[PDB]
């Protein structure tokens, strides 16, 4: 493969990762309780699990990653509609909600072997849509009814984890929820799996994040790293730095990465849902006391955002300058 895709020595995948088997599948048909105490355990425990007998249409799942899939399919010609100035747009701040194509890497500099189309979600309106690829020519309508699907759903779990912290119901409903990012991320076969990475190791630096996969690839640090079960009728949660911060570290966030595969290709929908820019983030004053003293400063989203964006030093790095006690 090119150099510029070449992963730093430490950061290169070993080939044999093992099944995560203590990975938690929550099935949300269980009695209302019993579902917020498995929920608070993972959050607590592991900051990833998957949710099974979720409510979201298993037909929706299936037409929308075969739309991704067309749209990964579509000729050069269409794709370039989506590169501004003739180049794939870049994971950096202002990070516009209309639909690009986007390259990423790490700043001993390398790129991910990743194409990913990203768009924002939230609120949905004919502005917003109407900056959504016009190809595949179902893409608009499948990905509308995903998205407030997807929605819904990141809502219900978000009021679980509420029960589960004595937070308010709604505590997560307003603007630090209002950015839902989706992410399709297409991974190719990889001449050389071992010098590559899909994506590097990291927290999603949102509040949280429901990534539907169907192939293997998906990878977690608990340093020992596990292999994430793809289950193709589920959604992986995965808790985010900001959540990690406003429960003052009672949750772990999900630190992931995604390996190459020599053979197969590979498409994954993670929908990233988070604060605006705008928002002051802190370690919710309602759980905090003299047993329980806040371990961050309250700092700005936009501010940790050019941090996590640009600083890869270590998987903390948006958050180190706000650690306080
Ligand atoms: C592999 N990368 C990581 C970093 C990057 O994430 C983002 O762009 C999110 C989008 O809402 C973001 C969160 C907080 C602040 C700013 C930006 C793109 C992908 C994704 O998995 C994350
Ligand atoms: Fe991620
Ligand atoms: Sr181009
Ligand atoms: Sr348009």
């Amino acid at each position: 493969v090119s150099e510029s895709f070449v992963a730093p020595l430490e950061k290169r995948a070993e080939n044999d990762v093992p099944l995560g088997n203590d990975v938690p599948i929550i099935d949300l048909q269980q009695d209302h309780l019993v579902v917020v105490q498995q929920i608070t355990k993972a959050c607590q425990d592991f900051g990833l699990f998957q949710v099974i007998n979720h409510g979201l249409p298993e037909k929706l799942m299936a037409e929308t990653m075969d739309v991704c899939k067309e749209f990964f399919a579509l000729p050069a010609e269409e794709k370039e509609k989506l590169q501004p100035k003739g180049e794939p747009a870049k994971f950096e701040l202002p990070l516009e909600q209309k639909a690009k194509l986007y390259v990423e890497g790490e700043q001993e500099a390398f790129l991910y072997w990743k194409d990913t189309l990203a768009h924002g979600c939230h609120p949905l309106d004919e502005e917003l849509v109407n900056s959504w690829p016009e190809k595949p020519a179902t893409y608009r309508e499948v990905v509308a009814k995903y998205s407030v699907e997807v929605r819904k759903l990141t809502m219900r779990i978000l009021d679980y984890i509420c029960e589960g912290l004595g937070l308010k119901l709604g505590y997560f409903d307003n603007e630090l929820s209002q950015i839902q990012m989706m992410l399709t991320n297409y991974y190719p076969p990889c001449p050389d799996p071992s010098s590559t990475l899909g994506s590097g190791g990291h927290y999603d630096g949102n509040l949280i994040t429901l990534l539907q996969q169907n192939l293997p690839g998906l990878q977690q640090l608990i340093a020992k790293w596990i292999a994430v079960e793809p289950i193709p009728t589920a959604f992986v949660v995965n808790l985010g730095l900001t959540l990690k911060v406003i429960t003052n570290e009672k949750f772990e966030g999900s630190i992931h990465r995604v390996v190459t595969n020599p053979t197969r290709d590979r498409v994954s929908i993670a929908t990233l849902i988070g604060p605006d820019y705008s928002c002051t983030i802190e370690p919710a004053k309602e759980l905090l006391s003299q047993d329980n003293p806040p371990l961050y400063k309250p700092y700005s989203y936009a501010e940790f955002g050019e941090i996590y964006l640009s600083d890869k030093s270590d998987y903390d790095a948006g958050v180190k300058p706000y650690k306080i006690n």
